[PDB]
């Protein structure tokens, strides 16, 4: 049932003007995440009463009413509780067509923000612009001159702060490019690198899991710890939009960011403080202590037709060149070179069309031998992260009962089943963490390069055909290959 | 699903004391228990012994024993055929003929035996006035005994085991000549509580407890028993005894030893045993400056009269009927850990459980966290759960407490055995890890004497505290000056 | 004498101008460490050191033979390059609050520097000041105001000797008065412990070696003490001291630095930002000291009579409550040194001269109880710098009983090297541009935080100074309280 | 200069007379060992002013007033100080020829001994007997049966108690016929099975070092500790006694026994307290969890020629059969299976006719990788106990003066060097032992069963000539495989 929205907004965001530029409002990921995730933060009454969010792509619009009402309404998500809401948001949207490229068209979008600043009837002239780049990597460098060179705010009268989405380059030389072409352009602290990962609550929750506790904390090191598994898992494919894909492969995908960003928070030394600075210093630490993924510490996978037929393989779409090595699969042992972490395996696994969509982390402690041997196996400790958000310790305890036997068990904390909170997407966390100028989920500069120099000798010599990509079922589990790596590697099953 | 060691020769439980509250209210539903589960042979043969003169034993056994079997509604067409097994005889503790008429009749229903060995097991069940004790032992000893190479003989004995170390250690040495230790079962029902049994899976099974069982990463134990129950009625018998004779001597103390000892050599009863003794003889003796004595006065509203409002407690009795001790186990492990002990009747709620604290993690959250909390309750609902940090859900980043829970009567279909059912099964399976041993008895006593001693010289202050409240109010002061940070 | 010089000090002119060269300092310490520099071929062989002091003397020649060379140590073996050496300084009368002095100072330098042989046009200037505090902000504003090299021309760093104010106030009121004269890079502030042989070696000790590294923790360590004993009184110099006390003259600066090292978490790196941000670290999370957490001591004539009181010194002032000694019980709030007392004791007039550190192990309490005692790792950095770690072993031979015993590491014994003077390590490092053992503008204040509290209960007369016989061990309440506060012996 | 000898005897053994009885007098051991420590433990005047010593073999005499002064005196010691106890101590000794399997000759024995028992001035009567078994092991258990049937004390008038020397089988199933057969012969309690590793000072040392001091305690598991290694080097080879040695080896003779006992010392958990049996079952405790010995895991060496001909080829001996396979040298690599000692190497290595005379423990800690990196290296306990008794623990230091570089150095503690003890050989106090009844130095029975349980495998496998046996010139470092070995093992050379 339909209710007011609070005057919620930040004191921060209150005093000066807001105007949230989406450049890329065409594109698929601004329709499906950005709108749905403004729409919510509004709702919230996050955002102020008065912002202004202001659709740029090149996309001509007949009708930006009917694409509002139509298009963008469709992928809003609580329509039980705030579809009422959904007509006063939309009224705060405008679109316009323009160039990637063109400098007047970089003058036209400026001069309708200057519009929407003057409108203003708070306290502080000038306004606060956040520039949310969805846009095709081709005109990435493009758009970072255009409105650098003229769609910034006038000095002392606001921040200018710029979202910016995946891919950095497609190894180490060409995001090292990528990052000096826009050293000039703006300063580190007005770019905001999205990895939606750093969202999620259970993501959120390793900091907190790992540093405020005693319990994880002394055990947090190789003397307990036996191995570590990180798992990324989905059902779908890479079909109809294929091609895009083809040209990335899983790691470029998703081990680089998404779980190079688990394995940052995972393996980092404690923060000096909670600071942004503090935090992903600690971050670029490890990860320039992780050694580089090497060929013979993997396994790969390109998805072939479902047993019945029902998903089609990978080289089926027409997209996909004819006799692609393209992974879409990997499994990888990494070692952190470090005191803490010294000979203790990490295994990162990222695969399409396999058997279930799983995000979860696995802590594998070492077997305590003695005296129960055989009546005792290796306690884990789970954080998964979708589908359901749930936290367990896996525990060796008597059978219940008037039998003198063992067997294991969970000691679990169920999200769903603990809170009555609706939780909010990676996205709105995300964006909200922008407005508030906090930089700590976000990829720093050299955050970045550390992550590109573990997997780009490994990317490298994929693409020179040197690593055999092993075929499997769409819908199956992967390769069986994988399973006898990940056994060798050291992770014991249950 | 009888043991085959148990198949092969004749078995005869025999309760010695049958017509006490004992025997009534826990050894018989235990046995019909196991008999239901098929645990005890269907020829078993259970001999009741009391100085009762009853006229109607099928009477007792339908009317009385039957009244407090407890799954009927499961396993209660079985009463009749496990009553079946039951007969009663009218006998002296101290006469040699009264003896001689029970072995006479133990060997009458061991000829009766259609199995393969000739012989008859013999598990003695001593739920006796402590008066008699050495009475019923002697005679046993004398001629009730079963022939070398024709079946065991077991004693499962129960408290009191003497009042102090010298009392105890009589007992002892009066028992020593009569039977050796190995055919001894000193029972402290505690240690057949599913939570209690679970201790020591807990701590060596896993590397998570393993790791963080020590000095470095432990700030504190608590070990709390509580009771809404007074001295209802039966006030007589505990002004002799005390909170500290009655619960932490002797079940507190088998806690201790558990959350205590080292990893032990191996699963074996003495070698399990071996590691209880060894922790306790390294428990400094509790002293009296460390620690804070109450006797409840009458409720509030009224509901629950004084402990000293009772006709059978004498007047002007300084008994405390709550304690709270601070404990130091004296060795490399427990080093500067407080061990904070305490047991109270007519308080608050009904709670048996252990607090295992860890340090603060001081950085970086410092006061947006708290020590984190192992938390094992043995009843009223068996639950372990830990205690941790986690980041508030949701659009915030704050900090909350949450419990990552394990809670048995949610996750399990399995409606766990009585304390007694266990440590019966275990004495017939001739397994002693859950029984006080002679040595393991020593070492608890040792721990509490010099403060029972001071309490009985008037050196302790006993404060008076109101049935239902959680106790005098210098307790919860002494707790959190011991060691112990509340939420 | 060898090419020793590092290639930076080569190219460009080198100017090390010692302002305060009439400075008691300036004598005992600088003059003969640049001395064992230009010996060691670590100072350009064409270098000048020019002397700046408010003395009108005549004859320099007969002040650098006579006074100067006087004070310099290997004579045996470096005697011969005692001329050259000090063909290299030059002397020049002048105030420290007039700018025509500072340009005439200027102006010698850039006379010097013309002089140069070599490929580069610029000149590197290296500023020793030696000075009172009263004249320091005057001389650091004129320096900076025109006594500066040319921009691409060279460096001009600033090496600055304590005191650095009296507390955290007045110290963090001369941090803004030199913040808009020099950037933080150029200051470099002496406190000479980090010039120690064993003070260097802390690093190495506790982060190199996995047996300190695993026992480095509460876990393991029970008490933790630092120790300063000098035989010595105020001697003649009494009033000279009097206005600082022994908590502002040592434990502030000397045994703080020891404590930051002692104390840290392991370094990113061994950068100098990276060792001094872990410094910084440790010491905002050192409680500050309080006043009942403490004994205080002022030396009365001794036994004999060889050693006058602190009071019999005519400079010192009638009725004075100044300390000369301090024992002192710190706690470090982190999970690290959660629990572990922190012992720091500074004193004069004692019963000998001591420097060292000593890390108290817990007791292994069984199979031996009173048959052992807790291991105890020494570090002594002077008399005889040496390391050695306190055992429990079995009394050699047909019995079995116990006895203390020591793996012992006597530098002396087992190394042939003449080990170089505290402030030739540091006048080197400020000249290889290496800031690791200066401290920071935020690690000094880090400092003052912890004994500020402490030093203005004191000032008000709030804590009991009491006497000790000059030549005695100090107060017998001393030994007590650090008993109390953790510390066993035997 | 001579010196009167105190009546420092203890008081357990001035109350009743003593008989020290040496069966096998005539032995190499007795004349070499057993009279020197006699006379040593007379001369400190351990041993009653009364004491009885009595020799007992099947050679014959023709004088024993000149093998007294001749033969044994000629191997005691510190002559230039007890040189005048001689004559004194050699009063003492009386010689008696006998068989080891006729009872006719046990009466005699027996006979000697009540008549020496008799001549007592003390309190009490009867009298504590101790036979030194320095026998063949073909005679063995003859003596055994002949000394229990007729040659023990009357029951409450004095203990007797039995030395008895290696070898204690070959093998598991030949060692626990030998206890067997000892069973019904004699108690537990009243067999003191010698090991002289156990008497040597820094092999008694261990328990202290290791549970007296936190530092050690602390650092004494998996955690800190990379590598151990035990090692044995002799500069002899097998000169002239090379058959008794063929069917021997240097697993049976060295490493099954004295490295075992190190092992066992440095490797067992805190004892319950430092009594005999508490020791005692802790020692059992760990070589109960020792993994046997693996022949994959192993190198074995058989000397040749030195390079100059000095020392002669093991096989030269004509003593040694044609074309043996024994080895006269072995490194193996062992694993301990529990909590404390998962994943830690066990070096244990033995050969003769090497480069040197060594008898060290090395305990190497794991590396710190940072902040020094390649600037450090492993830290090390060294505990060498001959041919110069020290303890060193190696670490890192800056290296003096202005150089700020790294060094090793050594933090060292040499007994020559810091006390002026002229210390006791191993039988001395062993014997010593003996006759205090303390048994904590001892092999027990079940003790010596978890020893062979570790090496019969690889035993048996050498004797099938399974295992390659690799040659070594006499006086080199031994076959080139065996430091490749090591290194593979997981020890990081100096
Ligand atoms: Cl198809
Ligand atoms: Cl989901
Ligand atoms: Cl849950
Ligand atoms: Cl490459
Ligand atoms: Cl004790
Ligand atoms: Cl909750
Ligand atoms: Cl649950
Ligand atoms: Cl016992
Ligand atoms: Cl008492
Ligand atoms: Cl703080
Ligand atoms: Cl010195
Ligand atoms: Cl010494
Ligand atoms: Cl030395
Ligand atoms: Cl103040
Ligand atoms: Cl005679
Ligand atoms: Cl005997
Ligand atoms: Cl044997
Ligand atoms: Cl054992
Ligand atoms: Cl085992
Ligand atoms: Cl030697
Ligand atoms: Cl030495
Ligand atoms: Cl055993
Ligand atoms: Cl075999």
């Amino acid at each position: 049932v339909c209710e007011r929205i609070p005057d919620a907004v930040s004191p921060e965001l209150r005093s000066r003007a807001l105007t949230i530029v989406v450049l890329g409002a065409s594109g698929d990921l601004a329709k499906k995440k950005t709108f749905p995730a403004l729409f919510q933060l509004y709702c919230n009454g996050m955002l102020p009463r008065d912002v202004n969010i202001l659709g740029y792509a090149r996309s001509t619009m007949e009708d930006v009413e009917k694409w509002k009402k139509d298009t963008l309404a469709g992928f809003f998500t609580r329509l039980d509780e705030r579809g009422c809401h959904v007509g006063n948001f939309l009224r705060r949207i405008s679109y316009m067509t323009g160039s990637y490229d063109r400098d007047e068209d970089f003058a036209r979008l400026n001069e309708r923000i200057l519009r929407m600043e003057e409108a203003f009837q708070g306290p502080e002239k000038g306004g606060n612009r956040l520039f949310y780049l969805a846009l095709p990597p081709s005109v990435f460098v493009g758009v970072c001159r255009g409105l650098s060179k003229g769609a910034m705010q006038k000095p002392e009268l606001g921040w200018v702060r710029l979202i910016v989405e995946k891919p950095f380059g497609r190894d180490t030389e060409t995001s090292e490019q990528l990052s000096n072409q826009l050293k000039p352009l703006f300063n580190e602290r007005q770019v905001f690198r999205i990895d939606h990962y750093l969202g999620k609550e259970m993501v959120q929750n390793i900091i907190v899991t790992r540093f405020a506790n005693r319990v994880f904390s002394a055990l947090w090191n190789s003397n307990s710890i036996a191995c570590v598994q990180i798992t990324f898992k989905e059902k779908i494919g890479t079909e109809g939009r294929g091609g895009y894909f083809d040209s990335i492969g899983i790691i470029r995908d998703v081990i680089q960011n998404h779980l190079t960003q688990i394995l940052s928070l995972l393996t980092m030394e404690k923060p000096r403080s909670l600071s942004a600075e503090d935090i992903r210093d600690e971050k670029v630490q490890v990860l320039r202590q992780v050694v580089p993924a090497n060929p013979a510490e993997c396994v790969l996978g390109q998805y072939t037709a479902s047993a019945d037929g029902s998903t089609p393989g990978y080289l089926d779409d027409p997209s996909v060149p004819k006799g692609s090595h393209c992974p879409t699969f990997a499994v990888l042992r990494l070692h952190v070179n470090n005191d803490r972490w010294h000979g203790v395996p990490f295994i990162i696994r990222a695969g399409k069309a396999l058997e279930e969509r799983l995000l979860d982390i696995r802590i594998q402690f070492k077997d305590e031998i003695r005296p129960f041997g055989e009546s005792t196996q290796r306690n884990e400790l789970v954080i998964r992260a979708q589908p359901s958000e749930a936290m367990y310790l896996k525990l060796t305890a008597k059978t219940p009962g008037l039998l003198n036997d063992t067997h294991q068990t969970e000691l679990d904390l169920t999200y769903e089943r603990r809170y009555d909170v609706t939780l909010p997407d990676a996205y709105e966390s995300l964006i909200h963490e922008a407005l508030l100028g906090n930089s700590t989920n976000f990829v720093r500069v050299d955050e970045l390069d550390a992550a590109w120099r573990i997997y780009t000798p490994l990317l490298h010599a994929i693409d020179r055909g040197e690593v055999k990509v092993l075929p499997y079922a769409a819908g199956s589990c992967g390769p069986e290959e994988a399973q006898e790596f990940i056994r060798i590697s050291g992770y014991k099953t249950t």
